[PDB]
DNA sequence: GAGACCGGTAGC
DNA sequence: GCTACCGGTCTC
């Protein structure tokens, strides 16, 4: 799965939220996000150098998906 | 103490 | 070869 759009980012972009199934942190949950091309992100840094200058994630908060002031 | 971040591998 | 997944430290 459930890819739901993240308004907080450029149109087309997508989060996703995984509970870890197995292991001692079973039960955790790993963000991703997803660019229109598709890509798959994993973290803030990741988010930051593809998108460059076009949106500051400096207030973003990664889990949530929401501009945090 | 909590979680962001990312490395290493098990499973395809 | 690829990648999803969980472990583990680093940063706060």
């Amino acid at each position: 799965g459930k890819r739901m759009d993240c308004p907080a980012l450029p149109p087309g972009w997508k989060k996703e939220e995984v509970i870890r199934k197995s292991g001692l942190s079973a039960g955790k949950s790993d963000v991703y996000y997803f660019s229109p091309s598709g890509k798959k992100f994993r973290s803030k840094p990741q988010l930051a150098r593809y998108l460059g200058n076009t949106v500051d994630l400096s207030s973003f908060d990664f889990r949530t998906g929401k501009m945090m002031p």
